[PDB]
């Protein structure tokens, strides 16, 4: 008679399980918890660098541009047979006497060279105090004066040897910039110093070092400068500096030396600076640059700090400015501002704060702040800051990715555990199926009281079922089959089982299912990899799952994965853009300065 | 008779609710949406840093060795009573015409010094043309040309001072180097300049910054340079520059100043760059550098940069090239290329692109391009890009994530308001298990129609509840009890309730389900924290949950967290080795060579 | 009669399908794998990057100071005429005899300049050896030696000049620097020395660069240096490097070249650094320092590099002392160690490990160590290590957000299968809103076996039913209504029909739903918006959803997007700030020392 006209599926014989074998569904289980999750101090900060920036201040030199030519005559030129120059220190005296006071300097210079007191008379003629004209146009250049514009040359003498002495009195002003330990400085011009720009009388500041004679130096109290230019005097009375090297001597205005440097620089200010306990280590968080730092949960001493004295009073300028601006009404200051050191040698100053509205806090936690408070040297910061903003970036989405992926862990939990409820009504409806998709594979069950009793099912090939062409029981009409009658043999050789087509495919072997007959009886059965269709109680045709329309149960989600990226190295100025950015090179003109003899000349050669 | 054996569990007594509690489902939830996404714009980009770099040119320098030593005789030696060296600016005259026409030089310098003018002669003779020989081997120099290999040194005279003057005429090609504004420059060999590399005649460079006097320049027309090696004249005519300064003079070829320098240089071309809308800013993402930059939404224009020619004209000339490359055949170029100045100080040009399936919005959107057109300053941009990949990385994970648990969250959603329907049904199946999950604690519960009844249940105690060893109806025969007999007491000194054994422990106070007997009838029931087992109406033993195997309802969710993570600080080269990479230090040498006196000598001590 | 309270709904008659219409749920789908997995190596690395730093050695100088002074008398001073310097090279003689064995230097000096030997005797006398006295106290130098500390100068002669020689014999310890490719070096002097520091004569090093003559170089074999200051012998004996420049004499310990130089670094040594092949390239992660290398397939060749010596060896030196330390005892070494070349330029040794528990693939994997084995250049190297930080940190959440969402897809694809078998029971229940919720739309539907049959409804405004005041059945008495009586008409003016309500506001056309009249029967029937609430098969009254009580099916998920952030530019030290921590600046000191003249004097004025 009929077979499956979609042989792509199996059938299966599903006889009574008799209690042999009995299994129960797992009881719900214990739902994750979220976390309690981190605890954050609301805090103003203020981070702190190493000052790699050298102490700055004005200067004034004072010294003479002593030049004596040799000149010899022919028929009928002239030629420099030499010209020997020196700078001669500017004693004290001339400068408050002469310069200071009426703005002109002497025509004769006198100072010791080489183990000598010499004495230049410019136009070798006696002294004559010569006003100080500013320097000409130079632009980028600090003031200056001079007194001659000419260098004094001989007169005319045919075959002779004359000699010719030039005095010009130089007075210019002078940056100056020294580096820790601050023991000596330089000026604008290269030349240096070798002194403590913070060498003077007043206070315990006789204590820096020098390597000069006494008499070098000089300090005048009340010094009124007079603009060599406004001709004005200084309606301030400063303090004033007097150093007098082997070429030229040094004016500046003396300052106490811990006011005024500082190993230590302000780099960010930052109004909420979020500090979270995490891992026996705190970590300060700023959202606003981005940054996370790393510190132990013990303060920094700022007495361990050497010069220092900024770090204090920087970092609370700016916290009572930011906190007036901010949290005047908001918040409350618990405890005296901290100072932690963070990893890449940060200095982070630090001021808790407290919301009013959790004021009932305060003692509770000033105590703590307290427990942080500290019981000389130079501390090194690392130039590149990338890795706490890497640590930021990382713990922000860190955080988050597990925060959702959490919740989500627990609300799949709690659906499983609900919809168990659901499962358990189904068994009773339908023991087969369900138990069939709890285990794995197409068994029978039927349910013992609470527990549910499993039997395996037996495969039956598909071309050994055929399907019988009525639904109709001729005995006793007035009544039918509710689904098809089937017959089948287990093995290709064996023997027919009248049979009857259960749902998914079972072949049931009691032919008990029975309806009573009704008009316009029309179903699809499912049989083999396809339905087969019964019109009133009758065969009419087989066919396929593509020729029934399709709708789902199911609902999509949609989860992409992330690509792969690459990062290639990317630089803004390369390491050597920034070494030509230099104008000049010293060593490309050293190099070049002195190959001149080999490239131009012979130092291989006695001429005798 | 029989207690619990498993007592690690509860039982409730669950009488019929009246409908004074009714409760009803939550109806569905309106599900989120997928939002509308950001729009790329497809663009190819030219970004621009600030110029630190110099502006480099060929020179050449015209000079001569002028020396004039003194020399003592005794018996039997010689020892230089001194030695006068000075560099001597050769005059344009002789350069023309005796090195460049020739390639010989004059055997006399004549020149001005300390306002006299001198006049040396070679060997102390008189004039003679000498040939231009080249310098001696050096590595990693330009090419040079000396006149004499030799000083010359006056001959013996016993108990004598004697005068020998030396002439060495010196052409080395040099590089110059200038940086903004221009105004002045150096050589290789260490001479500043101070002039503009563009003071010329031709056009109006004339303007351009000097500060010698007029006569000290001049630019020859036409100028065919001749080179003194192989002795061939320049096929090419060239503009030429000479300016005489008190040390030397120098030669170059003249050239405009916009079409040679610029305040910017091009830094990254980019093939692919999205630019969206986000925020009242821009954003150009660059998969291909992984940098997002972040601009205003109004062009830059290049009329506010100070010399920026190449900008316009080095940005074009990629575009063009580029988009011929990959677009011309794909893409339309949508208006003329546009500039935004992106923080961090960076300039980007960017030339929008729609792709050819989609050009019926080129109208729509060639307007909004024509929006952000522009109705002398200098741009600075920061050393590090790291915070603009930060950006592009943060800003990609972030759209991923969002993306996706986006699509969870409705996922979820439908998923709750599809499985109500399953609810639905369920509950007129068990209302008892219904309503105690939907509300939390085992409740009893009754379908009033369309709503539901819950009361309360009571709880009763393990060990105050007994099972009947029967199940079998001694009245009725052919009748017997679905589910045990059982009796028990509320509280402990209470009476006995007759009462019959349900589901999930609760005890049923009306002894009314009853089944026609069965053969074989062998069940297990829940009692306790166990079940109990019935063989043919009869007790038989009681046991625990793991003496029945477990299958699982449960779909498994693997979710683990992704773990902490420490970013340390890590450079390439830290600052100090930047520092000590420099083959010379200035500083260290300057410091070394000014001690010398102190070291050495006595600076402190006059003789008489 | 009475009409819905609640107008907010809608109504629907839904008409029995006939099967003209027939749907099938959507089979299982195949639920996607989890991926295979990246397999990594176990190994320890060192990372190497481009030696930016020179070569730097201890060297000896050794020369004189030979100072001539020119002075005149008058009535009563002295003026200097002039002061002749020059540095005299020592000779090979007097080093090894009279300094280095007694600490003795000559009063005379004899040297070639300008092409004469000249002759210098200090004090004027004759030959006398003086001891060499250390240099005077200067903090941050190397010790010297000097023999005078005066200069001398002539006596007294009224109106005469007389000319004072001056000799002082010096001896400084000296840091040399050279630079790649070694054939030249400076004195921390300034001085350069144009020979490369390994030219000696054992071995092949006599091939080095140099530039001086032949009889300029010595060497000393054994060479017992004696300490200026201790008076101490050298116990051990080195060999010895002495050449004599124009102006000096410089003695260095020679020493093999490539033993001594390298052109590469060690920069991190990591313990454990995983490689995994992803794309054709290796992946080097690791996680100590937060960093992931990309290198080819194929190991670098050292012999590709020049100077690299230090590279095996020290690569090796580490490797053994960190295996010894972390896997002496649970991993085996598999192979030589390797090299490769990763972006960035960085140079990564790597030593393959295998763990002991899985022993048993050394020779699969041998094998295929051996297959990257290596079948003269300078490796450059980026200073920014933050694109392979960036790689590292974006994989590894890549990885971890790409795992986590691929188990939730397939763990919610399972439940989607599972939960199918629910939605089969179900569909049995109730077909009516399976169907509407699976399709989409309020349908009538009917199992046509195993097919579901669906027809559309029709709805019915809401203000066109009313529902009848009684739910008794007045024919036979003993017998009402389940669900209350209605009327309505499907258009506004249209006739009225018949009907029953039913569930989810469904107009029934038959009015069979009977059941058994009981006491107190009290429901709640959804009507409208709300519910109707009947008492005792009487019309009591209307009420809304909001009347009673709600309880929730759904699990909630509370998912919250991670926000938008701003990673702003952020700098610790500027490039400004970096140029500036240099103490003197070469270009701004040479560009005010090279005004000087144009400020002070005047270059444009000559006298006659
Ligand atoms: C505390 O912070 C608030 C923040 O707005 C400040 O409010 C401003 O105060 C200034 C001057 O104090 C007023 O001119 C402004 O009009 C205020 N802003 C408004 C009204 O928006 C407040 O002043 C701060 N308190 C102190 C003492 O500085
Ligand atoms: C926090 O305190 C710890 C103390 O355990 C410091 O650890 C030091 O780490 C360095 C580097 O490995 C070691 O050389 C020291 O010996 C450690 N100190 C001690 C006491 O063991 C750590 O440096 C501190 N953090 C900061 C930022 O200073
Ligand atoms: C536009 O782009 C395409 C991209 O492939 C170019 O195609 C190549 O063109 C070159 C020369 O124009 C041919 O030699 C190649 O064989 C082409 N590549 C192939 C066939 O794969 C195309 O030429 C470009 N158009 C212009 C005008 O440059
Ligand atoms: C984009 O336009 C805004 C205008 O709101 C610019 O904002 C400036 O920000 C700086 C730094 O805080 C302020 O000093 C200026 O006063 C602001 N300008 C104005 C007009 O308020 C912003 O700089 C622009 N973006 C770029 C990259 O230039
Ligand atoms: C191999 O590694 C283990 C790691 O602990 C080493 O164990 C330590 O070894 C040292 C000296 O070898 C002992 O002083 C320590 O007490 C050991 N650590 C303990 C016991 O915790 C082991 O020694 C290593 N092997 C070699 C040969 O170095
Ligand atoms: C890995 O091998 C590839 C070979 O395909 C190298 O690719 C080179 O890439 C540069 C830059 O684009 C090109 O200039 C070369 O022409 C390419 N080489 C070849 C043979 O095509 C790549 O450089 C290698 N990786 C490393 C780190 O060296
Ligand atoms: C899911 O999205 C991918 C790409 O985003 C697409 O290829 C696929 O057709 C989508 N499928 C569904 C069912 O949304
Ligand atoms: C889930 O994975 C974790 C680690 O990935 C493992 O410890 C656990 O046994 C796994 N459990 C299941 C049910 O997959
Ligand atoms: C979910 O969380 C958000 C914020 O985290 C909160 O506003 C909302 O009330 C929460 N809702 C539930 C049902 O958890
Ligand atoms: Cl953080
Ligand atoms: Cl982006
Ligand atoms: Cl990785």
């Amino acid at each position: 008679d009929i077979k499956a006209e979609n042989t792509d599926a199996n059938f299966y014989v599903c006889p009574p399980p008799t209690g042999a074998t009995v299994v129960q569904f797992e009881q719900p289980r214990r739902c994750p918890t979220r976390p309690e999750g981190q605890n954050y101090t609301e805090g103003i900060a203020v981070v702190f660098k190493e000052n790699i920036a050298p102490y700055k201040f004005k200067a004034t030199m004072y010294y003479k541009d002593v030049t004596v030519s040799q000149v010899w005559f022919g028929h009928r030129y002239s030629q420099f047979m030499g010209i020997f120059e020196d700078r001669a220190p500017v004693p004290f005296e001339e400068v408050i006497d002469k310069i200071n006071a009426k703005g002109v300097c002497r025509s004769t210079a006198k100072y010791v060279r080489n183990n000598l007191e010499t004495t230049a008379f410019h136009r070798d003629d006696h002294e004559t105090d010569m006003e100080l004209k500013p320097a000409n146009a130079a632009t980028r250049t600090s003031r200056g004066w001079h007194t001659t514009d000419l260098k004094y040359n001989p007169s005319r003498v045919e075959a002779f040897h004359r000699y010719g002495t030039t005095v010009n009195c130089i007075v210019e002003e002078v940056d100056a910039r020294s580096v820790y330990p601050y023991d000596e400085f330089v000026l604008a011009t290269g030349d240096f110093v070798y002194m403590s720009p913070f060498y003077g009388y007043r206070e315990g500041s006789h204590t820096e070092h020098t390597s000069y004679a006494a008499d070098r130096f000089k300090q005048v109290d009340g010094f009124y400068a007079r603009d060599l230019t406004t001709k004005a005097r200084a309606t301030a009375p400063t303090t004033r500096n007097l150093l007098t090297t082997p070429k030229f001597t040094v004016a500046w205005d003396w300052v106490p030396k811990r006011p005024s440097v500082c190993t230590m620089t302000k780099w960010q200010e930052v109004d909420e600076m979020l500090r979270s306990e995490y891992g026996g280590s705190f970590r300060f968080s700023s959202d606003a640059i981005s940054t996370t730092f790393t510190t132990n949960l013990t303060e920094y001493p700022l007495s361990r700090v050497d010069l220092g004295d900024c770090i204090g009073k920087d970092a609370r300028d700016a916290m009572d400015r930011i906190f007036a601006r901010r949290y005047n009404a908001t918040h409350i200051k618990v405890g005296q501002p901290q100072y932690y050191l963070a990893n890449g040698g940060f200095l982070i100053a630090y001021q808790p704060l407290l919301s009013n509205t959790l004021a009932e806090l305060y003692v509770r936690e000033h105590l703590r702040e307290q427990s942080r408070k500290p019981p000389v040297e130079r501390i090194k910061t690392t130039s590149s800051i990338e890795f706490a903003r890497l640590q930021f970036t990382y713990n922000h989405i860190q955080r988050h990715v597990n925060d959702m992926l959490g919740r989500v862990a627990i609300a799949w939990c709690e659906l499983q555990n609900h919809e168990l409820t659901l499962w358990n009504e189904a068994r009773k409806l339908n023991p087969n199926t369900i138990a069939s998709v709890t285990v794995g594979r197409r068994v029978s069950a039927r349910m013992l009281g609470d527990v549910m009793a499993v039997s395996t099912c037996v495969p039956v090939a598909a071309d050994n079922v055929i399907v019988q062409n009525s639904m109709r029981i001729s005995s006793r009409p007035g009544a039918c089959y509710s689904r098809p009658l089937v017959s089948f043999r287990y093995e290709d050789q064996g023997p027919l089982v009248e049979g009857q087509l259960g749902e998914n495919n079972e072949l049931r072997l009691t032919r008990d299912a029975i309806e009573p007959c009704t008009v316009g009886h029309r179903r699809y059965f499912t049989f083999g990899g396809g339905y087969v269709y019964f019109e009133e109680y009758a065969y009419s045709h087989q066919l396929s799952r593509a020729d029934i329309t399709t709708v789902s149960t199911f609902i999509d989600l949609n989860i992409t994965m992330l690509e792969d990226h690459e990062f290639v190295p990317l630089e803004v100025y390369t390491r050597h853009e920034i070494k030509d950015s230099g104008l000049l090179d010293y060593t490309e003109v050293q190099r070049r300065n002195q190959l001149h003899d080999l490239r131009f000349a012979d130092i291989d050669t006695v001429i005798h």
